[PDB]
């Protein structure tokens, strides 16, 4: 309720500017993984009902119990790095899927509140993190619709700034017209 009561301090504004900042924070975490030498592919998806899906082929947010807290690391990071917690707090629903240790780990949240303990929901050969979120309509009272062009412009800049990372943007809001933009700069 720290981020919810005063959302201005944590993200900036609750307008369209603050709405797209939700996406930048989540993507910045995937770019960090790529800069460390552990990811090379990031995918930003605008899904039905303006849900956002950000996927990377990183190491997967660790799932091991943190000795002090007594909870998995993914839970800790997302419910306070600071940025992911704020996005979680400002979202009416947030889902995380971690692909690590040949297992698929899942946790869902509501307004930053864990709905259930981290559960194992599958098996994998791949590593990476999938973060799905729906912005809180009660917080973002102006608009809850992402402007594709605003997303495309910053994604193009980030792929250019961070050479060698493939960043893809896909709009799937209307199944009748699916637009996609793939960026990858060697230079
Ligand atoms: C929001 O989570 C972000 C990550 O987001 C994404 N997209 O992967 C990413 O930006 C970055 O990811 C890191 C940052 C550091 C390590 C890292 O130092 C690792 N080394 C380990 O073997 C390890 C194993 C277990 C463990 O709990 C920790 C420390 C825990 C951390 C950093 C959450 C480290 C590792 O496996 O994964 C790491 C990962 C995936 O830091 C987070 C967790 C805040």
């Amino acid at each position: 309720e720290a981020a919810r009561k005063r959302p201005g301090m944590y993200i900036g504004s609750t307008s369209e500017r603050g709405l797209h900042h939700l996406v930048w924070e989540i993507v910045d975490n995937s770019i960090d993984e790529a800069l460390a030498g552990y990811a090379n592919q990031i995918e930003v998806v605008i899904e039905k009902d303006n849900w956002i899906k950000v996927t990377d082929n990183g190491r997967g947010i660790p799932v091991d119990i943190q000795e002090k807290m007594g909870r998995p690391a993914v839970e800790v990071i997302l419910t306070v790095g600071v940025g992911s917690s704020v996005v979680n707090a400002l979202s009416q629903d947030l889902e995380v899927y971690v692909h690590r240790n040949e297992t698929i780990y899942h946790q869902a949240y509501k307004k930053g509140v864990p709905q259930f303990d981290l559960k194992e929901v599958g098996t994998t050969d791949k590593t990476g993190t999938v973060i799905r979120f729906k912005a809180d309509g009660e917080i973002f009272t102006e608009t809850t619709v992402y402007n594709y062009e605003t997303l495309q412009q910053r994604i193009r800049e980030l792929a250019f700034l961070n050479k060698g990372i493939q960043i893809t943007l896909r709009d799937e809001r209307d199944e009748e017209n699916v637009r996609e933009d793939s960026y990858h700069y060697e230079g």
